[PDB]
């Protein structure tokens, strides 16, 4: 007796759900009754990559927060990750339409919810490499959670970052400069791309105003293979997102300590918390 444990032969698919790094993620229900009455749940696969999937696995597995996706079990040389599901997808297919319901005092809970579930995966000295709003699952109109563990790493004790070799498919346009320039990831350039996603999350992810197609805007579209480059030299000037649409000064404020360009410059987690619940309340 194995709660934990997916037998194939229940595990009914659904739909796909997403798709990312040599993997799939899919709708499934698990129905040992065969009747359509079991459980929901976010199957991930691969489309060789095994041993970053059990990675992800070692590592979810260990993960017990509010603000963390929760795992459910294996399905097993093959393997496949069993998740809760969550209905309402990303704060990318929620928010645009969702504007209505989520006003600014919600936007900084979702923020705070962010934070924690963040500051808990830096105490197990973890970095997520792939904070996005892409990433950020919505539970309810009330609670969010990271998913997508698919680029996190484990931070060495008395070391402060992880060097990445494998790096082709990286989201430049969310990452510290210390990341674009050497391939070094601290738990600051988390808070980095922290600022960022916040920044998708004041906008509501809407496509025109989104990171990547504001900062192409800044550098230019058609450079191709000079793009990270030209982006490195941006933020070296400077340059950074301007202050999204109906957003607070103060608001802004906590966003731009985000991007400090040396990361021990950097806000901290904690820091976003007290700033934004002093916003709250
Ligand atoms: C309406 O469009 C969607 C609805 C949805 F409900 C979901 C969904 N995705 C997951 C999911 N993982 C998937 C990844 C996706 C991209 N970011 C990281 C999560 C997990 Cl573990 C548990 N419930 C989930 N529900 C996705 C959707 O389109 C992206």
């Amino acid at each position: 007796v194995d709660p934990t444990h997916f037998e194939k032969r229940f595990l009914k698919r659904i739909r796909d759900l997403g798709e990312g790094h040599f993997g799939k993620v899919e709708l499934c229900r698990y129905d040992p009754e065969g009747d359509n009455t079991g459980e929901q749940v976010a199957v991930k696969s691969l489309k060789n990559h095994i041993a970053d999937l059990k990675k992800e696995i070692e590592i979810l597995r260990n993960l017990y927060h509010e603000n963390i996706v929760k795992y459910k079990g294996i399905c097993t040389n093959g393997i496949k990750l069993i998740m809760e599901f969550l209905p309402s997808g990303s704060l990318k297919e929620y928010l645009p339409k969702n504007k209505n319901k989520i006003n600014l005092k919600q936007q900084l809970k979702y923020a705070v919810q962010i934070c924690k579930g963040m500051d808990y995966l830096g105490s197990r000295q973890y970095v997520h490499r792939d904070l996005a709003a892409r990433n950020v699952l919505v539970e309810s109109e009330h609670q969010v959670k990271i998913g997508d563990f698919g680029l996190t790493k484990a931070i060495e004790t008395d070391k402060e970052y992880y060097t990445v070799k494998d790096d082709r498919d990286s989201p430049v346009f969310w990452y510290a400069p210390e990341c674009l320039m050497q391939s070094k990831f601290y738990i600051a350039s988390d808070v980095w791309s922290f600022g960022v996603t916040l920044h998708e999350l004041l906008t509501y992810c809407d496509s025109d105003s989104s990171p990547m197609a504001l900062f192409l805007k800044m550098i230019g579209p058609t450079h191709g293979q000079m793009t990270v480059t030209r982006l490195v030299n941006t933020l070296k000037e400077g340059k950074r997102l301007p202050c999204p649409p109906n957003c607070p000064d103060e608001v802004y404020q906590l966003m731009r300590k985000c991007w400090e360009f040396q990361p021990s410059n950097r806000t901290s987690f904690q820091n976003l918390i007290e700033g934004f619940e002093a916003l709250l309340k």
